[PDB]
């Protein structure tokens, strides 16, 4: 059965007027702002911006690659797509 989602956690996040879009999980870094309750801070591949999502917009990427993760016209997306295949716990500072 599943866990809650924890930092490291591979996903598609979906936001409004986006596609589905390659993210992780992230940590919070000891100082820096922490998200609001009920919410995760959310890397997203290729574009490398943070946005704040609950579960209900939070699809895990093994079971959901199939369906999302196919190449989209959209700025940073293909990029968004490499990293999370190929080396999605790094650090895109
Ligand atoms: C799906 S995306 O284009 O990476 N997106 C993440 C940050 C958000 O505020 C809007 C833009």
């Amino acid at each position: 059965m599943p866990h809650a989602f924890k930092p490291g956690d591979l996903v598609f996040a979906k936001m409004k007027g986006y596609p589905h879009w390659p993210a992780r999980i992230d940590d919070i870094a000891d100082g820096a702002v922490k998200p609001p309750p009920n919410k995760y801070p959310i890397f997203f591949f290729g574009t490398h911006e943070t946005a704040f999502l609950g579960p209900k917009d939070l699809f895990p990427y093994d079971k959901s690659k199939d369906k999302y993760g196919k190449p989209n016209k959209r700025k940073g997306f293909n990029e968004g797509l490499w990293e999370i295949q190929n080396n999605p716990h790094a650090s895109y500072s």
